[PDB]
């Protein structure tokens, strides 16, 4: 709580992902380096989400955000918001799709609920890459809500790329262990 | 560097410190309407939103769009009014044991983006003001929200009611559009 700001502080480790320069040429590397972010997070306290914005065809490493609703007092605190909000304030534009800036790409633990499908047609992101899938997530009881009709069709209408599935098995691990031994 | 920081105007900080109840639901609506107005003057976009306690009028906490000013295109009035609110009473679900039942005044339909943040946000009643046709007729762009969004909300308990003050939302967005060019205009 602060009297003239809506302020999210990251945990450490979540700090030194938006600090320490990275960069993760491969999609998997990528996805990888998400799925750290996502064990890092629950030790922390925190939802198991993990999203980053990386430079799409570089691999360079923009900014990362994980769940931070309960300790973050959030609801909004999704990894897809955090990540793109913390690239926007690097890169000093509301619209990563801005002339000048490199295309981005949003790569993120789970498919995003109704609200960060939304957040992510407003960010200019160009290109979304996702591990685990919404039935994944909606089998150990997390919520996707009430997403359109063809989600993905709605992305790839407004020029944001869609890639699902890439280290699903790798994700689905982590999200068992967290319903499990959590 | 270790944070997501929203930065408020003064005006935004003003409207967060004063204790205020509006009973009616067009006192808090002309509420809403003066922020879009004061918003518009900070260079925000001409959308604001308050989270009031449903039944007292309580104001909880209020927002206003600063997507471009404050370079985050998730800083819709709807998600930082919700935010806020729920910073201020310590919690991420509005709804959880012992809060009063919360209410989400905006002054325009909800984005698909904050259609979610209201369903995810515990609060039980939504009051809009300018319709999505309205907002979307005038160059805007409330992206691809589900078919019967508001049938969606009052099925998980949240009432939707919206056109409340419809003309004087509707006033705003015109004389936005009106002054919304780089070329000066003193009367802006
Ligand atoms: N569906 C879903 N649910 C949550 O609680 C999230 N947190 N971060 N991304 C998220 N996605
Ligand atoms: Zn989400
Ligand atoms: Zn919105």
């Amino acid at each position: 709580h602060m009297n003239d700001a809506l302020h999210i502080g990251l945990p450490p480790f979540l700090v030194q992902a938006n600090n320490e320069p990275r960069v993760l040429a491969a999609p998997e590397a990528r996805m990888g380096y998400v799925l750290e972010l996502v064990r890092a997070n629950i030790a922390a306290d925190g939802g198991p989400f993990a999203a980053a914005v990386f430079e799409r065809d570089s691999g360079l490493l923009i900014a990362a955000g994980t769940n931070r609703v309960v300790p973050g007092r959030c609801s909004a605190a999704h990894a897809e918001i955090l990540a793109l909000s913390l690239a926007q304030a690097k890169l000093d534009t509301h619209d990563l799709s801005a002339d000048g800036l490199p295309a981005c790409e949003l790569v993120t633990s789970a498919e995003p609920c109704v609200m960060c499908f939304g957040a992510v047609i407003w960010s200019g992101v160009r290109s979304l890459v996702c591990a685990a899938r919404s039935d994944d997530v909606e089998a150990i009881g997390f919520d996707d809500g009430p997403r359109p009709e063809n989600w993905m069709g709605g992305l790839e209408a407004r020029g944001i790329t869609v890639t699902t599935g890439l280290l699903r098995d790798a994700a689905c691990a982590l999200l068992r262990e967290y319903n499990a031994c959590n």
